[PDB]
C-alpha cells in the first residue's frame, strides 16, 4: 500500500511483489503430499490467524486491483475512450469508477492515489492496468 502510492517507487514494488509470489510458492509446496487434518495444515492456520489482518490488506488490495480489469473492459469506460488511444482524463476515470459503483469512496481515493497522470491530468490506463492488474492476477491466484 505505501509504495504504490508513491511514483518513483515501481521497480521495488514489483521486486516485493515478486518475493511475495515466492513466498506463496514456497507455502504451496509445503502443503506438496499433504493429509486431511494434518499437522502443516494446522499450523499454516495458524500462522494465517495470526497475521489475519494483514492478509485482509492484501486481499483487499488484490480484489481492488482485480475489479480494474472489468472496470477498464466494461462499456461505460469505452464510452469515455471512443478510441483505443490509451489515454483517458481524471474527470472521465473519476466518473468511470463513480458509474462503476462497485468502489467505495476510500478504493476509489486509493486508486486515484495509485494512478499517476501528468501536466495534462491523463493517465495511460493501458499501463495502469498492467502495472497492478499482471502482478495480483499472478499472486492472488497462487493465495487463492
Amino acid at each position: 500500500m505505501k509504495l504504490s502510492q508513491d511514483s518513483s517507487q515501481i521497480e521495488l514494488l514489483k521486486e516485493l511483489m515478486d518475493l511475495q509470489k515466492d513466498m506463496v510458492v514456497m507455502l504451496l509446496s509445503m502443503l506438496e503430499g499433504n493429509v486431511v487434518n494434518g499437522t502443516i495444515g494446522k499450523q499454516m492456520v495458524d500462522m494465517l490467524v495470526e497475521s489475519s489482518n494483514n492478509v485482509e490488506m492484501i486481499l483487499k488490495f488484490f480484489d481492488m486491483f482485480l475489479k480494474l480489469k472489468d472496470l477498464t473492459s466494461s462499456d461505460t469506460f469505452k464510452e469515455y475512450d471512443p478510441d483505443g488511444k490509451g489515454v483517458i482524463s481524471k474527470r472521465d476515470f473519476h466518473k468511470a469508477m463513480e458509474s462503476h459503483k462497485h468502489y467505495t469512496q476510500s478504493e476509489t481515493e486509493f486508486l486515484l492515489s495509485c494512478a499517476e497522470t501528468d501536466e495534462n491530468e491523463t493517465l495511460d490506463y493501458e499501463e495502469f492496468v498492467k502495472r497492478f492488474h499482471e502482478p495480483a492476477k499472478d499472486i492472488g491466484f497462487n493465495v487463492a
